[PDB]
C-alpha cells in the first residue's frame, strides 16, 4: 500500500525518525540505543531519493546515506544493501508531508528477505500523542506486536 497521489517533492527535507518496529531484535535494540536521529531526504539522480541520516557516537556526528531507487510506482522504492547482500522494498504508506510519514520496508531478495520494519517519520522532534497512537495502530495492522514497537527519544 502506497500513499495515493504521492508528491515526491513535498516529501523532501528534514525529518526525524521517531519510532520503528521490526522483527529484527538487534535492529530495535541498537536503534533504541541511538535515539531519534535526523534524516534529510533529497532527490537522487535516478529519479528516487537520497536519505541521509546522522547520529551521535561519542564526540561525533556520523553521516550515512541510503539510495532509494524508484521501483515502478510513485512512493515505492528499492534499497540495495551490499553489506547484507540483500535488496529491500521501501514504501511511503501514508504521509501528510508537513507533519508525518509512515514507512514500511521488507526484504525482497537475499538473506534479508524475511526482514520487516515499520518506521515513523515526524517533521518535529516531539511527535504529538495522536501521531504516536497512529503509528502504534499502523504497526499493529502490519502484524507487529507491541513488544516490537519502539519510540525513539530525542
Amino acid at each position: 500500500s502506497v500513499q495515493p497521489n504521492f508528491q515526491q517533492d513535498k516529501f523532501l527535507g528534514r525529518w526525524f525518525s521517531a519510532g520503528l518496529a521490526s522483527n529484527s531484535s538487534w535492529l530495535r535494540e541498537k536503534k533504541a540505543a541511538l535515539s531519534m536521529c535526523k534524516s534529510v531526504v533529497a532527490p537522487a539522480t535516478d529519479g528516487g531519493l537520497n536519505l541521509t541520516s546522522t547520529f551521535l557516537r561519542k564526540n561525533q556526528c556520523e553521516t550515512r546515506t541510503m539510495l532509494l531507487q524508484p521501483a515502478g510506482s510513485l512512493g515505492s522504492y528499492s534499497y540495495r544493501s551490499p553489506h547484507w547482500g540483500s535488496t529491500y522494498s521501501v514504501s511511503v504508506v501514508e504521509t501528510d508531508y508537513d507533519q508525518y510519514a509512515l514507512l514500511y520496508s521488507q526484504g525482497s531478495k537475499g538473506p534479508g528477505e524475511d526482514f520487516r520494519m515499520a518506521t515513523l517519520y515526524s517533521r518535529t522532534q516531539t511527535p504529538r500523542a495522536e501521531l504516536k497512537e497512529k503509528f502504534t495502530a499502523f504497526c499493529k495492522a502490519q502484524g507487529f506486536t507491541e513488544d516490537t514497537i519502539v519510540f525513539l527519544p530525542q
